[PDB]
């Protein structure tokens, strides 16, 4: 199965009759590069306009397409490909940075207080275990995120894609940062199964060790947001583990095996990851915005005391790549796996409206 970010935009009842005009989105890059024609091709192909794309460098990183599929280029054209695709209207801001702790922190200090572009989303599909970074790196990217909440931008971060470990052979779970930042909306992802606009079935995105997994859990940096307290977030599963933010706080379809038709240096293909999920909600968002006339920014707090109809539970599967205990599974509401499920968007913007 494979479907077009139409497609899956469809199932999740995105608002139509919205493109995100006057919206600009910033995408987060650390490598790679993108080809603005290439991306011409692939919009002209589903139908929807090339949206306005611009680069901007940083710590003198730029756009520099590597000419890998399997590379950076990846990340890049999937990131503008999905969100592009979704809101068409929308202006496009690719800040490229070294894929470091220092440029990535450059790069999103860069897109927030952009007095140029000024977007009111920051789409971001890079990051690594929360005890990997920087503790100036750490405080320095929750500086910014406070940045961004304090001028109406939503910031968006893809969970991860190596399951409750996150990548770490230490034999630990482990969350990715920045999705623990709980200033950040930290994005899940699941299998979808849909047909004629409805879910027909929807769980974890578990492919194992070899087909990658939803990131998730529970951060021992930071601590259970008070809006995250009636969610039964649980200890982390290390042994000790205290109270700490969980992960995911949102999920959509993630799963390479149900993946996304997009087109990577020039290379028709079906792509994954949870790196495909914040790019789809940050177009969600663009609309949203439009709708409502003004940027909704930092919703953290407002999800987690939204009606739950807001959103389509997942309650089926495990994001554990690392062994058979399961850990995290999913389940009724707020889950380590999938947050608070797939959003609906009518309702989502709905529930927003004034
Ligand atoms: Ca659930």
């Amino acid at each position: 199965t494979a479907y077009t970010p139409l497609d899956v935009a469809q199932a999740y009842q995105f608002p139509e009759g919205l493109d995100g005009q006057g919206q600009c989105i910033a995408i987060i890059e650390l490598g790679g590069g993108y080809d603005e024609a290439s991306l011409a091709q692939y919009f002209a192909s589903l139908g929807v306009p090339a949206p306005q794309v611009v680069s901007v460098s940083v710590d003198g990183a730029s756009n520099q397409p590597t000419g890998d599929p399997s590379g950076p280029d990846g990340e890049v054209e999937l990131d503008i490909e999905v969100a592009g695709a979704l809101a068409p209207g929308a202006k496009f801001a690719v800040y490229f940075a070294p894929n470091t702790d220092a440029g990535f922190l450059d790069a999103i200090t860069t897109a927030i207080h952009d007095p140029t572009l000024k977007p009111s989303v920051v789409s971001i599909s890079w990051g690594g275990p929360e005890d990997s970074w920087t503790s100036a790196a750490i405080a320095a990217m929750n500086r910014a995120f406070l940045d961004a909440a304090a001028l109406g931008v939503t910031v968006l971060a893809a969970a991860g894609n190596s399951g409750s470990t996150d990548g770490e052979q230490d034999g630990l779970y482990h969350v990715d940062f920045p999705a623990a930042s709980p200033y950040v909306l930290a994005c899940g992802g699941t299998r979808l199964v849909a047909s004629g606009g409805r879910i027909a079935q929807e769980t974890v995105w578990n492919d194992g060790p070899d087909g990658g997994a939803t990131g998730g859990g529970v951060s021992r940096i930071f601590p259970l947001p008070a809006w995250q307290e009636h969610a039964n977030v649980p200890p982390s599963a290390n042994p000790g583990a205290s109270s700490g933010r969980g992960v995911p706080d949102l999920a959509g379809n993630a799963d390479p095996a149900t993946g996304y038709e997009v087109v990577i240096d020039g290379e028709a293909t079906v792509i994954g990851g949870t790196s495909a999920v914040a790019p789809l909600f940050a177009a969600l968002v663009a609309r949203i915005n439009q709708k409502l006339g003004k940027a909704v920014g930092y919703l953290n707090p407002t999800l987690y005391q939204l009606p739950a109809d807001v959103f389509h539970d997942i309650t089926e599967g495990n994001n554990d790549i690392a062994n058979r205990a399961q850990i995290y599974q999913a389940g009724p509401g707020w889950d380590p796996c999938t947050g608070l499920g797939s959003p609906i968007g009518v309702r989502l913007l709905q529930a927003l409206l004034p």
